């Protein structure tokens, strides 16, 4: 209950879920989903959003242990919920084609709506598209994709940050003036552009590095991140606006971002309003 | 409500480990590692062996559930142990670069030697090389690899069976007349060749499709496989020799294969014998 020791994961050797204690403070049986009401949604049947998810669950800490993480279910499904009520479909992909990995210990087991939306897309989450395929066939200048969504969760720190494919997707999004939606640790994917001065000047909100440096103190993670995504993003032009977290979000042109596992709902509202305004015109 | 019902895995939703019953029958606290001493081993320090492991653990069954699989620890470590004692070194790799996945419910916990070999390479398994990087710098006519080992476990049925990177590796191995070593469901990876009749006429042993159709009756899997790797291999020219399993190993030129989780030791012996002769002129 009050136990702060990391909790061992039976599936992997030397891997741990967050501590029972960190779990009682950072996870809840229900989400704060609300406002997903769009009286006049898009009904074109065309525009859909491409979801790029984490495909690995075990993240290596600075002490040799594995953090049992992945994408955050609340951060992932709340935004998808709003966009769904808005009238948008989703295509789900990972770098390897392997199943999308969620931090189930963060899933609100009592949220009917959140579990409802998930049931609807489980087949896609569990049998995703291989990103390389989406790139070779579903992008270009006349894509049915109106935006790209990269959910948070430390699982977003593996693969995506230095992937040549994610880079093509981002470059496409920026070149075809498409919406890029992310929150928490999701912006780490942006580092994929490597040395491209593509995002120079952009303003985003993202989980604060200083907080990652503190969470292990209560056994949230079995150790510390081997690097800090926040400084890297900054290194390539991004202006991180938030010093702390509050579930806030920001829009810089078509770049929409949330600051933490508290920003899901707000992001879903923002993306919804921004996209509905894009298409209703 | 019974010991033959699949065992829930807390890390993945709707995924299961084998049932308690199947585990007591198909796994052991100790392995049968034996005859691993080589009086006159290799001492050159060059010849190395490339391991291509599983990066995914959750395999989709026909009923929608996930079988919590991965590489088989005994099929993996018994061959490595002999080759380690024979004087050879290893390079461990996965398609994506992500951690190698073992079916930890099969690891013989009371076995010192095997647990010792695992701890020796633990950092390579947890942080392996990415197969693309190997193909781009460690192959060729002057490669230090004297062979390629593709361990079994139903985890080898994902990604490997149709990976271009893997096709490249297998053509290299054949092209360069290197050793190809595999067992159980490992030969599934051979399918990465697709159309190429590169293996026409080759004889091997592998886990019978027939048995994959039976093990679920006792809860070894939470469902049935959605395709048969045996019939597939036959489709591209291989001749599967065993109708059952008994630890049988086979050698067709430089193709070395085992038929089941019972062929680990026998395969380590064969590979070490075959390879030591290969390094003496």
């Amino acid at each position: 209950m009050n136990d702060k020791h990391p909790t061992p994961d039976p599936a992997e050797d030397n891997a741990f879920f967050p501590s029972a204690y960190s779990l009682s403070q950072f996870t809840a049986s229900k989400s704060d989903l609300s406002g997903a009401h769009y009286p006049t949604p898009y009904q074109g049947g065309r525009w859909k959003i491409l979801v790029v998810g984490a495909d690995e669950r075990y993240l290596m800490m600075d002490n040799g242990t594995f953090f049992s993480t992945g994408n955050h279910p609340v951060e992932t499904l709340l935004p998808m919920y709003h966009l769904d009520k808005a009238g948008f479909s989703f295509d789900i992909a990972t770098l390897s084609g392997n199943p999308v990995k969620f931090e189930w210990w963060a899933m609100p087991r009592e949220d009917q709506e959140v579990n409802g939306l998930y049931s609807k897309y489980q087949s896609s989450f569990r049998q995703p598209l291989k990103l390389s395929d989406v790139i070779e066939t579903a992008l270009g200048e006349d894509s049915d994709y109106i935006g790209v969504f990269i959910p948070g969760g430390h699982g977003a720190l593996m693969g995506l940050p230095d992937s040549q494919e994610v880079k093509a997707v981002l470059q496409w999004a920026m070149k075809q003036n498409k919406f890029i939606i992310s929150l928490c640790h999701g912006p780490a994917a942006f580092l994929a552009v490597g040395d491209d001065p593509l995002f120079a000047g952009y303003k985003i909100v993202a989980f604060p590095d200083e907080m990652d440096a503190q969470t292990p103190s209560i056994g949230y993670m079995p150790g510390h991140l081997t690097w800090k995504f926040g400084e890297q993003l900054q290194a390539i032009g991004f202006e991180l606006l938030n010093t702390g977290i509050s579930g806030q979000v920001f829009q810089d042109r078509k770049m929409l971002t949330g600051d933490s596992p508290l920003a899901g709902n707000a992001l879903g509202q923002l993306a919804a309003k921004a996209l509905l305004a894009e298409v209703e015109q």
